[PDB]
């Protein structure tokens, strides 16, 4: 074993060296200045006019805008018809803790950092009402923290955190305000660190496991720790398009206009004020310049650069940015048409929808594990074995066409004589767990009227 | 512990220091003059003719105008029915305070500043008879204040507000008229600052917490304080398009015309007046000029500049501004096409609706907390456990499309024989929480009469 007072410092050194890596994908999402984005043809004084490109934000927030959790699901042990418990159902307690924590806000934020940096960390604890307020003391704290703060060391052999270090800098400083260490049997906090480390508070717990769960953006089994969603090809297209926009904007200032020359003109004959090298003339529209010069003298011009030559490359990179991201082509305007029918919409969104179903599946695993730790921490003892087979139920990622499903559900449920039971029609209409449990009240009240 | 006067000083300095940041986002929404917007080809006297670009205002307005609070939902006691009650039961009590304050106006404004600056503050208080207020005396006086008038300090360790201050400025001389300081113990005010402060008034609170709740535009967990909705790529495309409009408008004054020339002339041959360098000729239509010529004299032109060379760049930037903001393409006129059907509308708005539903959760969290402090301030004691599981309910951000839902809802209800209870059809039609209660009474009058 290792002494916590020294273990925290190797964890803070490991955490601080990770900040140097994940500063990279931040620069694409926030659209910070990058050397590779600067358009090489633009003169060195005009290179201050950066041209930031929004594809990484547009992809990452399109994957995050359409994830929502409807509730949890747990099998009955030897019974059947599980939802008949209602407010007594084992799944309704886990959803009650999800609501009491505001996880429908905290998780939809954390699913954004999990895509930007490739990982984010759920944490579990009991509230301490000596110091914490605006929280119900009966239910566990579940809190999600980004990899720019909480850091964790993961076992190469099995999916476990060995230990993790939580807390943060303050007042926009470089200096740490406080640190917290998680260990398989205790949590320790150094309540201040600004002048020097103040002596730690400590709180033991019976989990035999670290109360930190990584939401990790894995794609292969080969991804041990998850990876940023902003893939190398989408970075390369973002930087490629930023150079084209900047070179086009340089050209629109310096060269989108023909340059006018006269040869065989003596400057002292044209009347150039030689102390300044230039001559004013009145340039109202229909004036004719008559020149006295004739010694082979003539006017000629350099042609304008056509800005359309760069736009033909901007359009080509918009076909690449759409193709690699799998967004509908109308998200980036890579085609003129939007779809115009409930089937054609489902066709265009299909790859975005299947990418989001893959994310709902992967992040659902972390929420199962976090809810099992929250149960073990609150209820004590050990897990009722049905919770190892729990599931997460997520909202349909596709655009909600209402009328196209309302006709279909009404054809299938032909006034009770049809193909499906009433309750199955409600889940095909997409009414969430809490909405169906409320409709079971209104349907019973309507059955009193006839 | 801390002196309120030294704290007032130290955080009026922090409030004033923040204003130098906020002006960098105000300048894009108000369309103030910016160095980066001035197109470089335009001559230095013509650079007064600024072109201003409306993408930042268009995006922030389109997000702010679609969101509206429909009511508060508080979970019931045992029996799982949050529609149960009336007569000041929880959902109607909190909505009565919302309506009695006109927060349907104050929040519609405050969400705009929360998107422009990245934050705005909700202030909770009791009213008093000594100020000339026209307000209901037992309603909690809830107001919203911009970061240009209120500032607050947030605890990095657990995201509570530690402290806040208002500073209020006179229109003449731009100097402070009064300031108000918020602490968990009390609110204090210095009603004058003319030459120097008065001695402060003070009013204690039964809260354990500062009665100031930040609304913040939280983009992700690693964004601690919320950030301006006018992202760096939408700034970049706004300034890029302003430079093209400047240079195009310069070119429409200089060079949209072919400049015409003559070579091999002499002054006294054309009759040029030697005192002025000019020669009027009566230039009505179809007349022919005849010249002495000699010396190989001939007439020739510089070309006009083709103005569509800039319009091809204006169109390209109108595709990028639509791509980065996620507005429908017809909002910026990035194409002439328009959605012909209720499904085609859901396709075009798919990005904008989900971006507004993302804001409804993030700003909903602040309105839950503000109503929870207001209850604890009015009723005293401590909060009933159900208010920790409260949620805000919001209007659907989609354009209404009534007749497309009307027969979908009618075909699901099927005159009471169908798939859904009557009360659910009213929710899917989008009737608001207060508005459904009117129908729930007219239905009883119709049932009694018919």
């Amino acid at each position: 074993s290792i002494d916590p007072e020294k273990l925290r410092d190797q964890l803070l050194d490991a955490f601080e060296n990770k900040q140097n890596e994940l500063k990279s994908s931040k620069a694409y999402y926030d659209a910070e200045r990058r050397p590779d984005a600067i358009g090489l043809a633009v003169p060195l004084d005009m290179r201050k006019y950066l041209a930031h490109v929004g594809y990484p934000r547009t992809y990452v927030d399109a994957i995050a805008e359409r994830q929502e959790l409807e509730g949890f699901r747990i099998p009955s042990a030897n019974g059947e018809e599980p939802e008949s418990g209602g407010e007594n159902d084992p799944a309704s307690e886990l959803w009650d803790w999800w609501q009491a924590n505001n996880l429908d806000i905290e998780a939809t934020l954390g699913h954004t950092d999990a895509l930007i940096y490739g990982t984010a960390y759920i944490t579990i604890s009991m509230p301490d009402p000596e110091v914490d307020f605006d929280v119900d003391p009966e239910v566990p704290l579940i809190r999600v923290e980004p990899p720019t703060a909480l850091y964790a060391e993961v076992d190469p052999r099995t999916r476990k955190v060995l230990y993790a270090i939580r807390a943060i800098y303050g007042a926009d400083g470089n200096e740490i305000v406080s640190a917290t260490l998680y260990l398989p049997d205790t949590t320790m906090t150094w309540l201040r660190a600004e002048g020097e480390w103040e002596a730690p508070t400590s709180t033991p717990h019976g989990l035999e496991m670290v109360p930190v769960i990584p939401i990790s953006n894995r794609t292969r089994l080969s991804d041990l720790y998850g990876t940023s969603e902003i893939s190398p090809e989408l970075r390369s297209v973002t930087d490629a398009a930023a150079q084209i926009l900047m070179n086009m904007q340089g050209t629109a200032n310096l060269m989108a206009i023909p340059q006018r020359l006269i040869f065989g003109a003596k400057p002292e004959e044209l009347g150039i004020n030689a102390e300044t090298g230039q001559r004013m003339f009145d340039a109202y529209m229909a004036r004719i310049l008559a020149f006295e010069g004739g010694e082979g003298a003539h006017a000629e011009q350099f042609s304008a650069a056509e800005l359309r030559n760069f736009v033909d490359a901007l359009d080509a990179l918009d076909r690449k940015a759409a193709s690699y991201s799998g967004l509908p082509p109308q998200y980036l305007s890579s085609s003129s048409d939007n779809p115009a029918s409930a089937e054609a919409i489902k066709a265009a969104e299909s790859r975005l929808v299947k990418k989001v179903e893959r994310k709902n599946k992967i992040f659902g695993g972390a929420w199962e594990q976090a809810m099992r730790l929250a149960y073990k921490m609150v209820k004590g003892g050990d897990i009722p074995t049905e919770y190892y087979r729990m599931e997460t139920v997520w909202r349909d990622p596709s655009t909600p066409t209402y009328a196209a499903k309302a006709d279909a559900a009404a054809k299938l449920f032909a006034n009770g004589a049809g193909l499906i039971p009433r309750e199955r029609g409600w889940v095909d209409m997409g009414y969430t767990i809490v909405e169906r449990e409320q409709m079971r009240q209104w349907l019973e009240q309507d059955q009193k009227q006839g």
